[PDB]
């Protein structure tokens, strides 16, 4: 079974549980304020700063290598420009830091660090979210809130280097199915994506408690 396959299959279940927690839910009706998404978007900042800095560190690496695509998908200054936006100019002592952010970005400094071979399930977790249900939830956020459709403080949710992001995802998810792998491997892969969702829906159940 192909890389890609295998992890669409071990995701599939919970991303329903994730797509429907109450976070996601509200964010979907349109009752997302920008105490809320301020707060989702600062624990994003941490999160692919973290991600994209071991991407960074194992960039030459075979394990991963196939899909370092930095130009078309990272994130970060993205998310800089949303956070100078959304906080000021200095936003670098403003924003939050919360501890299910923390312990998310300390899981992936563990993998990037010590289980290089497994950060390929929390590019494909976060990236190709980005590039579908993200993509979604973008209109959702420039209805609620007001956000022009010149994109300042959506750049995050902007992909200026990808052209279709449905032709994307099938060339990345073909790149996945490239990297070596083993049983061993790739059950420990497809394991670690669902980890990544979990990390995910802890973030939304802690902010979604912060904000009641
Ligand atoms: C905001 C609610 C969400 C909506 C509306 C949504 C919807 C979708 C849709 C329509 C697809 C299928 C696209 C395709 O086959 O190319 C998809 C794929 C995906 N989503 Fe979501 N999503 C949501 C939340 C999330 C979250 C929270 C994550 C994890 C951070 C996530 C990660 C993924 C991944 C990894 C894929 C690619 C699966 C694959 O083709 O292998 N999604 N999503």
């Amino acid at each position: 079974q192909d890389l890609s396959e295998a992890l669409k299959e071990a995701t599939k279940e919970v991303h329903i549980r994730a797509e429907n927690s109450e976070f996601m839910r509200n964010f979907q009706k349109g009752q997302v304020s920008r105490e809320g998404f301020k707060l989702v978007m600062a624990s994003l900042y941490h999160i692919y700063t973290a991600l994209e800095e071991e991407i960074e560190r194992n960039k030459q690496n075979p394990v991963y290598a196939p899909l370092y695509f930095p130009e078309e998908l990272h994130r970060r200054a993205a998310l800089e420009q949303d956070m100078a936006f959304w906080y000021g100019p200095h936003w670098q002592e403003a924003i939050p830091y919360t501890p299910a952010t923390q312990h998310y970005v300390k899981r992936l400094h563990e993998v990037g660090g010590t289980h290089p071979e497994l950060l390929v399930a929390h590019a494909y977790t976060r990236y190709l979210g980005d590039l579908s249900g993200g993509q979604v939830l973008k209109k959702i956020a420039q209805k609620a809130m007001a956000l022009p459709s010149s994109g300042e403080g959506l750049a995050f949710f902007t992909f200026p280097s990808i052209d279709n992001p449905t032709k994307f995802k099938q060339l990345y998810r073909a790149r996945m199915n490239t990297l070596e792998m083993t049983p061993e491997v790739k059950h420990r892969v497809t394991e670690e994506a669902k980890t990544a969702f979990l990390l995910n829906i802890e973030l939304f159940e802690e902010l979604q408690a912060l904000l009641t």
